[PDB]
DNA sequence: GATTTGATCGATTGAGCCTTCCAGTCCTTCGGGACTGGAATTTTTTTGTTCGGAGAACTATAATGGGAGCTGTCACGGATGCA
């Protein structure tokens, strides 16, 4: 099996258990690889970060789960990768130049 | 609820550490799928012998008419063949 098939399955791996408390080290058990072999191969194809990749969409899916539902932000930290809200809001201001609170108020 | 700061898990990746994925080439080895001579075997028809079989003429005292066990009791009738 060539390597361009695996990252097609690696992105067919991730988007189904984002509401789960998921990490990179369980991907390496499911893909059988080591913990380090995931992060070299993503740069030949995407030229982005795969360590922050599973952390990017826990903003992007909390950009619709907070947006559609009436969920408050202090349960997003304990499940979607963090421990407190003071770090979750900072990753948003580097990505899309916004704060989480005034992200919904903009119709 | 929005942000400011210290260090540390992870690992931005960079090199550095190690055999297999598999086209099938080829190998010496060997009984199968090619039909075969030659040698054995067994009938399958063929040849022949011969004992019984079986067909056949002849048998010269004189012998000159059978019945031979039948039909033991249906009676009514419809045409018949005489008369």
């Amino acid at each position: 099996m060539s390597h361009q098939k695996i990252i097609q399955d690696l992105i067919a791996w991730i988007d189904e258990h984002i509401d789960q408390p998921l990490n990179i080290d369980v991907v390496a058990k499911k893909s059988g690889y080591s913990k380090w072999y995931l992060q070299r191969m993503f740069r030949t194809v995407t030229h982005q970060t795969l360590g922050d990749y599973i952390r990017q969409r826990r903003l992007l899916l909390a950009a619709v789960e907070l947006r559609t539902t009436e969920r408050p932000i202090f349960d997003i930290a304990m499940d979607l990768g963090y421990v407190s809200q003071q770090t979750f809001s900072r990753v948003f201001r580097r990505q899309f130049d916004r704060t989480p609170s005034d992200y919904r108020h903009r119709l």
